[PDB]
């Protein structure tokens, strides 16, 4: 149908905007701490601690498959990155501190993303 096509164009455009958001958030992680999944070879107990692991490569795979239907879904995944880190790692670690800085700096980007998503529809 024409309606399915219109819906698909909306999803393609949301995907375009989310890719720009993702790029902006990942620039706030210049140490690349969150770039890839935590390695289960190197952290063999990780899944005993963290039930839903997340990282920027895994988000990028979902995004490129147009797997985020709305901004809320994308934000859920970004919050997992931060929240998983702040639980597994202690306050005094470079990992926790990186997550705090990513959360704080990302908030600005996400604030305007929400306005754009609502604005453009």
């Amino acid at each position: 149908s024409m309606e399915q096509v219109a819906m698909e164009l909306r999803l393609t455009e949301l995907t375009r905007l989310l890719r720009s958001v993702l790029d902006q958030l990942q620039d706030k992680d210049p140490a690349r701490i969150f770039a890839q999944p935590v390695s289960l070879k190197e952290v063999p107990d990780y899944l005993d601690h963290i039930k839903h692991p997340m990282d920027f490569a895994t988000m990028r795979k979902r995004l490129e498959a147009q797997g985020y239907k709305n901004l809320h879904e994308f934000e859920e995944d970004f919050d997992l990155i931060i929240d998983n880190c702040m639980k597994y790692n202690a306050r005094d670690t470079v990992f926790y501190r990186a997550a705090v800085r990513l959360r704080d700096q990302g908030g600005v980007v996400l604030r305007q993303a929400r306005r754009e998503v609502d604005s453009i529809g």
